[PDB]
């Protein structure tokens, strides 16, 4: 009943709370592993960990499945101001991007306030020169300070060449203060010069803002070694803790295994990985047997564009009417606060009901518009009834995609009560009765 | 009077809380200038500017000295873990490190808790290896875990040696858990072969520990660049308030203009140029004259064993007996505490009452065994009396000698308080009639 599984998701909350294994198994991809850039070296050792791991904790089933991932290296990253006042830069290639030129790269910069007003700028306005995008990342719990900035680098490059830029520099898509530069994923656009782009760490963009300040022209020095080769495989690694009577239905629970390459992807997105395996243990552990099928999927590639995501939902098409709901951890170690749905209308005050067992771990009652995790975000438009269990990120954007994204980043008692709340849910939805589609229109 | 003078010092305080001269000199010499490490092309424009700007504040005499400096450059720094796990690192050479040799450097590395535990190591025991002092330092107000931790940063390189390490590496003698690798003189003793040396990252101490703790030995490649060139002069710049009815007589207040290359020195040492130009000009503002002259020094290559300082000290040595009092603000921007004197012991309660002016700052009344600061701390012996206007430095060792020291790590509020403190100790102090000789013996 749902009073004999409400006390279940109370004792696996409990044993969350008294139990090192999430902080460990972060501690253990962090040091054994580190960064794992999809395509890297690390790639692969990162998904052999992951097997033995989730072997050694005597989940049903583990296996891997195939994803291609793209190829990128990235060398040095070297940046300076070379007039008015010289001074040293901190930069990062951002992911994909092009080398400088042999001969190399000086050019004065254009600042612009956002990517909207590149994207303004006249034709021919940047012929010779450098794009700076300056806009700053605002701190918010949701992280929809990011989601506003983030284009600037996603997109940024392809806008500065259009105005004839030889290169863009960008202030990193961060929260901090601290001289750390930002990486993560660009694309540049088929028809138009792939141009070399870089982020400069947030005190370095105030710095030539202060320049700039005084009526003067801004001049850089710019060089980055990168590599690009021919596409491999990566693998979605996936273990199950098997059903009972509804062993055919699964409830995903979900975070990308791989990293951008300069921290030890610590919050990103070791956390989440610990998140879910180590709530998938705890209902391993239990004496009872879950109805249907609980799946942990570790996918491949997230930060190259959901690659194992979307893999995942083409290779499991067939089974996806059978998938009662995902989930995915992809917002570091911060406390869950709510729990928003994308369920059936006549499921939505049934759910929040169910999941009122975490209330007294701090978690509210939620809508019924989640888009899911990255990583499940392509589901609902299948058919797929998803969750997204909200995380406090306030502070993620301060470590987020740089070498800052350490180990020593994570709040222990944080990660415990996300393990806690992803037992209740991957149990409380295990076990539930309530039929939770057709899912409404977007 | 006294009363007047009181009155004079609150008033002053009053001005560093209104005025933004303070930030405005730190956001200066951080932007126009940035780095300034003794020897190097920076060292130049840092004197020129310091120069520019002490005559643009209308002081009555500005006017410079010269000090000899060594050269030191760095160039590159690479590090990774080859095994049992390969791993990146975030490495910096020791100031004045030798580079690395051309074959590069790859060795087994051996744990030191401390320098004291490398110092009684086996002679032979770290052959063909690369010494690791893992000694983490507490934070305190004072700093007293600098103090603890430093000695491992300065002599590492020699006792490592002497056991027959081919290198060493440190955990950065900082408090922070960020990736920023620590900076900071170091000294080769003759008669030992000099090797190379740098500090790593606390994360990567960290990280270095776990795989130590899993009873594994680790395996580093380390690359460092540098290059060592003749001597050559740098300046203290030195600024002057004319005095009055006691002219020949010198209150000084100092700070180093010299910094580390890899931050913008913004906190050391930026933030004490700042102050103790900002509290003179405001003296200088004064319609009343000071009964002494209030000289501020600037002093040259203080990183690299207070050269300029110990130049000063010789180059004065027969104007000495006319110094009344020296201090130096160099413990970076935090608000000041307590000031703590080394005066006669009949002047002791008369200096301590004359400074009640800043009780209401926050200033309590100190001791009377005080060092000064580390350009004026060889004064004492030779029987100039000085005061420490304790800072608080909870936060300095985040920042200090990292990539981190930058302008936005100055609170500009605490920022101020130390002008309006560094104004009223000038200001009385200038126009104090209590005999402050002889010292009493250490
Ligand atoms: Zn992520
Ligand atoms: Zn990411
Ligand atoms: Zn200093
Ligand atoms: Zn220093």
């Amino acid at each position: 009943s749902d009073d004999i599984n409400q006390k279940v998701a109370e004792q696996l909350a409990q044993k969350a709370q008294s139990s090192s294994l999430g902080y460990d198994i972060v501690e253990s991809l962090t040091v054994e592993v580190g960064p794992r850039l999809a395509g890297s070296e690390q790639d692969k050792v990162a998904v052999d960990w992951a097997i033995a791991k989730l072997q050694s904790l005597g989940f049903d089933r583990v296996y891997k499945e195939p994803v291609t991932v793209p190829v990128w290296r990235r060398g040095i990253a070297k940046a300076s101001i070379l007039s008015p006042f010289p001074q040293p830069l901190v930069v990062t290639a951002l992911g994909g991007s092009i080398a400088t030129p042999a001969q190399g790269l000086s050019a004065t910069i254009v600042r612009f306030d956002t990517l909207q007003d590149l994207q303004n700028a006249e034709a021919g306005s940047l012929n010779d020169k450098i794009a700076f995008i300056d806009a700053k990342t605002e701190r918010h719990r949701d992280g929809k300070g990011y989601g506003q900035t983030a284009s600037g680098r996603s997109r940024g490059a392809v806008a500065a060449a259009e105005k004839g830029a030889v290169g863009i520099i960008i202030r990193s898509i961060g929260t901090d203060h601290d001289r750390m530069a930002h990486t993560g994923m660009m694309r540049y656009e088929e028809g138009v010069t792939a141009i070399p782009a870089a982020a400069i760490s947030n005190p370095d963009a105030d710095l030539i803002n202060a320049m700039l300040k005084r009526d003067k022209e801004v001049v850089i020095s710019l060089e980055l070694g990168s590599e690009r080769r021919g596409e491999t495989t990566s693998y979605n690694v996936i273990a199950e803790v098997k059903g009972s009577t509804k062993a055919d239905e699964i409830v995903l629970i979900g975070a990308h295994l791989d990293s951008w390459d300069e921290g030890t992807g610590a919050i990103d997105d070791g956390a989440g990985v610990a998140i879910v395996t180590a709530a998938a243990k705890h209902i391993l552990d239990l004496p009872q047997k879950p109805e249907r099928t609980i799946r942990v999927v570790l996918y491949a590639a997230e930060e190259l564009g959901l690659l194992g995501g979307k893999t995942y939902a083409k290779e499991h098409e067939a089974e996806l009417e059978k998938h009662y709901i995902a989930a995915e951890s992809d917002f570091g170690a911060g406390p869950i606060y709510q729990i928003d749905w994308r369920v059936a209308d006549t499921a939505h005050s049934p759910v929040i009901n169910a999941m009122k067992v975490a209330e007294p771990l701090g978690v509210a009652a939620g809508n019924n518009k989640a888009s899911g995790g990255p990583d499940v975000s392509m589901l609902p438009a299948l058919g797929v009834p998803v969750a997204s269990l909200r995380q406090d990120g306030s502070d993620y954007f301060d470590y987020h995609h740089t070498p800052n994204d350490t180990l020593d980043k994570i709040n222990p008692e944080a990660l415990a009560q996300n393990v806690a709340v992803y037992a209740q849910f991957a149990w409380v939805m295990a076990n539930s009765k309530v039929e939770l589609r057709p899912l409404p229109p977007k």
